[PDB]
DNA sequence: CGTACACCTGATAATGGAGGATACC
DNA sequence: GGTATCCTCCATTATCAGGTGTACG
């Protein structure tokens, strides 16, 4: 029983869109293109990947991906027109999955009339895949040499559409972090931190920017070494005040609401200030220990 | 004593594929 | 045949995530 702007706040974490052009000399043109909607989870959210192919109409499948991982696919093209266009094109993705998306539909469009398999058609659906993702491999770069990469989506500030995505999004990209930092002045000998955290590329940055208005807290942070940025809040009054209750009300999915909860947990032995006891301290160490555990 | 932001860093749950088998027309 | 989808498997990595230092009241 997820919520439509919770599954795009997830997506916006957490899916792959992509495009597959295989070799094989069956087809007319000796290229096989594919179209996939892929997302992929420890199988700890086995149960929310369900949840997903039951919103999604039944329709796709649930298979061992790696060691530990399940991913949820539609490989139909067919399935993938009907089902995921009109949904994305009515509850729109914010971050730069959104030009990955926009780049996806597209071939869908051109595999819909039949275009894939002609020469013409392969070479745009080539270009397509150009800008989506990692871009093309080396076999399909030196097979498609002439193929200039399509322009990515320029689609400009977008704000978070319902709180729902931010819900859904923080279940994909969002930290709920309990630390105990050992400290040299605290009675106990130790601090109890609860951090809240949302991690995204850098080149989402005016969204990142926008959680601060949106939550009524917290800073960016920006790792020294690359292009990756930390929306953060480390003040209790402001987790206390704002940020438990906003998800109080727009629940997190996945097994990260067992985490949630366990982080209110430690929240309240806080507020009462009793993390700064033995008993209190070891408290937060046994929930603790149990987070991320399913 | 205690909090809160400034600053540091790495193992692995996702990123984003792959190819062979089977079904459909 | 030609075309579409199902299924199984995975190499590498961009993050989440798990910290520590220190100023300030
Ligand atoms: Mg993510
Ligand atoms: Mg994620």
């Amino acid at each position: 029983k997820l919520n439509p702007w919770a599954v795009v706040g997830f997506i916006d974490a957490e899916g792959s869109f992509m495009v597959r052009v295989r070799k094989n000399s069956k087809y007319k043109t000796g290229w096989l293109v594919v179209a996939i909607f892929s997302v992929t989870v420890d199988k700890k959210d086995l149960f929310l990947l369900e949840s997903l192919k039951t919103f999604f109409g039944g329709l796709g499948s649930i298979k061992k991906s790696g060691n530990s991982t399940f991913s949820y696919r539609i490989e139909s093209s067919e399935q993938l027109t009907k089902i995921i266009l009109p949904f994305f094109d009515k509850y729109s993705l914010i971050t730069e999955a959104l030009g990955d998306y926009l780049l996806f539909k597209k071939v869908l469009e051109l595999m819909g009339t039949k275009e894939h398999l002609t020469q013409r058609g392969l070479e745009k659906i080539v270009s397509l895949k150009a800008s989506i993702n990692k871009g093309l491999s080396e076999e399909l770069q030196a097979a498609f040499p002439q193929c200039v990469p399509t322009p990515r989506p320029e689609i400009n500030n977008k704000n978070i559409p319902d709180p729902f995505w931010l819900a859904g999004f923080v279940s994909g990209d969002g930290s709920f972090k309990s630390i105990l930092k050992k400290s040299e002045s605290i009675k106990v000998g130790f601090q109890s931190i609860l951090v809240f955290q949302i991690t995204q590329h850098a080149r989402d940055v005016k969204l990142m920017e926008s959680l601060i208005s949106y939550l009524g807290c917290g800073f960016i942070e920006k790792d020294s070494r690359g292009p990756w940025l930390y929306y953060t809040v480390t003040n209790f009054s402001d987790i206390q005040g704002k940020i438990i209750p906003f998800f109080h009300q727009y629940k997190i999915i996945g097994s990260a609401y067992g985490d949630y909860q366990d982080w209110c947990k430690i929240a309240l032995i806080m507020q009462n200030k009793n993390h700064l006891t033995p008993e209190g301290l070891n408290e937060i160490r046994a929930l603790k220990g149990g987070m991320n555990k399913g």
